[PDB]
């Protein structure tokens, strides 16, 4: 297990397509373990959610258009995890 | 484990049928490995409830209709987790 | 495991009889491996208690009956786990 | 594993005895696996701790007695485990 | 095990001896297993510690004996825990 | 066993660019890093904070502090460092 | 393991030496399994960090003479553990 | 003023009569200021209220006739203020 | 003023009438002060808002009949005040 | 405006009187502004409740014993204002 | 005396530009706007979320979701709403 | 007004004498106009508790003088207001 | 008092000038009622502040240029008022 | 009022002077309407202290300097407020 192991990243989304469509679809690409999307805000043309992505070697540009693919946007990577070993934020002052 | 795994979503319902009901019937669906309900906000009409249903490639049209059909009501999904490993949400600002 | 191995639900109750004699007894029902009864409030005429009931197939019917024969009521059923699997709440924004 | 394994009382004892007679005395009771006994409060004549209580059938009626044989006084009960399993209580609005 | 296996108790102190101290000599005591020391409050003339102490079989006096012997002065027993399972305090109204 | 620096946590002013993924692949294979996290504290208009969370064996926080530099980076304050055989987390206290 | 298994003190330090320095070097010190340096507040002058120090027989002389070594200055013992085994601090009203 | 001017007190009550009536009614009794009733817990049986009410000089037993008068259930008694002042709950350990 | 002076009820809604309209007409009503409308979630159905509502000797009864009017839904009263007074509710234990 | 001029004691009393008896009662001892008595907690046996006072120049004694005449007793006394003017108490850690 | 909208509080996605004391400026004339104020929700790379806090009498929702939307502005919800003779704040309850 | 207007200080003293009379008298010194003791905590032996003065040119020797004449002593001077101008604390990261 | 009256802004700043210089400058502006200055993190080269302005009719412009001539960066515009009258965030979901 | 009006700043103190003593001396200094300090930490060497000033353009020099004769040390300067008016932070995000 190398590069890209964890992606997480906010965006925005017309309501369609529905969200358990994204999920189904992101499993999908370059060795992905799963995904995990949550509800953020829910507008009325729109939807924010939190897509967090997990798998060995991720390609990065691939999930960025593979999302757009689905009129949704990207409106920034809120944490990305690379390397041998999945390490998490320690917190602090 | 494969496409959808975990399924979080919050459906208003009338008092009837009560919440254990539901619950027995929702262990039934295609590939079910088990289901939550808790009881968010028990207005004078009806009975928000939040439904967590965890288990392998989940079928979300299978599981709508199921509820419906049972007098219940979906609001929004609130959560998914699709793929080989469940990916739980990471928090962050 | 299969159907209702989890069951939380709040009754009140006058102060007889004493609440270990209610978990005394609803140990002994039908697939109930373990029960715990918390106090949540206590009023000069009665008594508010959670009441976490976990088993295997538990009968939502005779569990009920039993608490009523013992002379306190469901004022509500706060939470179900059904299903082969304990599923836990997901908490979500 | 049958009856009480789990017996949290709230008590007014005096002063004295002091608070690790009553762990040393109780836990010399039938059945019991072990006894934790924080300090609730402290006031100028008494004293209100609170007994948390673990084994195996256990019983309610020993322990009532006993406590009050040390001049202890049992204001409340607070909570019960009872049957094969300990099971902890779950949270919901 | 057997008797107390844990007492925790506030004490109020002059600065010397370091606190250190009062670690390594009480671990050194019959039948303890180790012994944590955090911090209160520090004031001018003094300092407030929480002691947990821990092990097989306690001899509460010894502690007591111990403790006062470097200058030490028990302010309270705040929880105490005996017999022959580690019983924690569990939380409720 | 591992010796030395094995977790380092730094916050860093950046440039948009170049993009915060680069970093985290970049940095991730650097001598004895088993693995590096970045979340993103604030992404203001003119620049953007980040905190990176790096952790290996025997860390060279020279490598690494003049890695971070050369993709236009720039440390404002190391905020923890873990150093020896093994990893001790902070314990909290009044 | 015996005494001083795990030490926390506050100190005070100038800005150098840079603070994965005095990390490094009581790695160096007398049986000390590992340390963790967390940053509590970065002021003009000076620099305040905590020290969480963990191993075997630890030597509170050697470890405050280095830290005086370095430049450094304790504020205060936060917290210390002491003989076979990590007690944690239990918590109480 | 003088007696009571303020009561609050915890009631159960049947879903009917819905609740803005109490509180006109209670309006409308001997030296009523006003009358607050906000909603604790909506139970599938019953409801479960908080009536503070406040004024000048209150008889509280004509506030007990006219609450049970409605079906109400008087749980307990939360607070009461009496005098010249109104004096509220000061906060402390 | 008499009666009725607030009332505060959470209630369900399409998404049109948009909430400025139900605002708007409510301040139409019979002795209405004034009405704020906070949004408290947004789904895709439906849409729910907290109402709260102050003036004088309110009518519940055109308050209600013209929130179904407006096609909305009560899901529950959650607070009323009556009388000459705006007495706020007290917070208690 | 001299002396005792605020008193919250914290005081335990049997079910009976009724907690708007002692408010009456109170009210009518020397100096009493007002009495406020908020219910702390309620036991099978017993009643927890606190008495702030306020007045000018009380009574210590009066009070101390008009409580015990009605089988009440002081658990222990919580705050004092004393003077000229009501001094609340500043907060700092 | 006040009638009808009276305090409005809407949130809207909004391009980077124009900056925002734009819109505080120039929403602040509309019709009987005493005052407008904006905070700043999130500030997103392609994006930025903002919160308008928008108060005065007798006010024209559609004047305003109209002056927005010119700006390059959109409302995603309104969140709150203010109409009447009297300022009611939202009162909190379990 | 000038000099020391509020002066704030957390004192350990024995359970004598009780606690209103330090009140009632540290009322009577030179230029106190009220005084406020708030119950700390009450241990078996002794007992801490803050005490918030407040006056015009208070002389903190008098005050320090009069606690210790009474059997307490000044752990620590947690705050203190000087000058024309009652200024409060303004919390700051 | 038209246009914008308040200004809030974080920027990044060298340690010197020092921040007291920027509060006694910005003073100066175009109709400044006044600035407040809050520090925010502290780092090594560098500082995060929180500037706070006021007054009628304000220069944004001339504040942005005015704050460069320090060395100093505009990182974001976090708020900004503006109009006849003052008007303050609401909170809500 | 004009140019700095409110200074918070963190010092570091021996234990000597005292803080009351601090308060009175900068009561002194040119146009100081009145100082606050609250205690921080107090650490065994030595004392954190928060110092609040405010008054009519006050001056930044003379205080730095009043301080550090005093024995005291300056941290950081944590707020200031310079203006007509009392400009407070604004809080956001
Ligand atoms: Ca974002
Ligand atoms: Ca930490
Ligand atoms: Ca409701
Ligand atoms: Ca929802
Ligand atoms: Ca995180
Ligand atoms: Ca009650
Ligand atoms: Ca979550
Ligand atoms: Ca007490
Ligand atoms: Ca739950
Ligand atoms: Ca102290
Ligand atoms: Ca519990
Ligand atoms: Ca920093
Ligand atoms: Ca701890
Ligand atoms: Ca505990
Ligand atoms: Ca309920
Ligand atoms: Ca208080
Ligand atoms: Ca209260
Ligand atoms: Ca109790
Ligand atoms: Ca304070
Ligand atoms: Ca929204
Ligand atoms: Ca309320
Ligand atoms: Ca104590
Ligand atoms: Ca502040
Ligand atoms: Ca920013
Ligand atoms: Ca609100
Ligand atoms: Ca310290
Ligand atoms: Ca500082
Ligand atoms: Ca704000």
């Amino acid at each position: 297990a190398k590069g890209l192991i964890r992606i997480v990243l906010d965006i925005l989304k017309p309501h369609e397509p529905i969200i358990p469509e994204y999920a189904k679809y992101l499993s999908e690409l370059r060795g992905v373990e799963g995904v995990n999307i949550t509800l953020m805000e829910i507008d009325k043309e729109t939807e924010n959610i939190k897509v967090t992505i997990q798998g060995n070697d991720l390609d990065f540009d691939e999930i960025t258009r593979a999302i757009e693919s689905y009129g949704g946007s990207i409106h920034s990577v809120d944490e990305v995890v690379a390397g041998r070993t999945m390490v998490e934020e320690v917190t602090t002052p």
